[PDB]
């Protein structure tokens, strides 16, 4: 058929229970997250095409950049519960790897100051066991789907994309294969 298990997508063995419709996996330390979100736009694209109804969910992972890399998965959290995930996202993925100028926690935290988040509501954020919780919410996530690399997308809790499966030329044709997939995969 036009969309085969095994190629644009695989199922997983294990169905993850109450799972976001459509979630993303990613890390601001990740060389192709930054093409996939700064340079191919796959979320926008995705989210352009999903049903009515169907949310996209994007977290963080930890397992790259060590120390830094777990600060940007609680800042990640921050952005969440306060709701300024589209005003951090490409100063964060520039900050960690165009510039480099994010070495730091504080260096994460002049991000948010810069987009206008107030000192205040950030540190309360930060040190907040609602952060903590979506932090533990993020790394159960990874564990459900048993996450080996990034970036990812699972949906439904039951297929995941394999952009390995795809045309990879022009970058729009895997961009629309990509997108078209995962609406494919929701209504399936």
């Amino acid at each position: 058929a036009q969309y085969e298990d095994g190629k644009q997508y695989t199922t997983l063995e294990k169905p993850v229970a109450g799972a976001p419709q459509v979630l993303e996996f990613f890390s601001f330390f990740c060389p192709h997250c930054y093409q996939f979100e700064e340079v191919l736009h796959i979320s926008d694209n995705v989210k352009k095409k999903l049903p009515e109804g169907v949310k996209m969910t994007k977290y963080h992972v930890n397992f790259m950049g060590g120390d830094l890399g777990k600060d940007l998965t609680q800042a990640w959290a921050v952005a969440m519960a306060l709701g300024v995930e589209d005003k951090v996202t490409v100063p964060l993925f520039e900050g960690v790897q165009k510039t480099q100028t994010i070495r730091s926690a504080s260096d994460i935290r002049d991000v948010f100051i810069n987009a206008g988040i107030k000192g205040e509501e950030y540190d309360a954020a930060w040190n907040s066991f609602v952060v903590k919780s979506l932090v533990a919410q993020q790394e159960k996530a990874a564990a459900d789907v048993q996450l080996r690399g990034v970036p990812a997308m699972f949906v439904n809790g039951k297929y995941q994309l394999n952009p390995q499966g795809m045309d990879t030329s022009n970058m729009d044709v895997f961009v629309q294969q990509y997108a078209d997939t995962v609406k494919y995969l929701s209504e399936k």
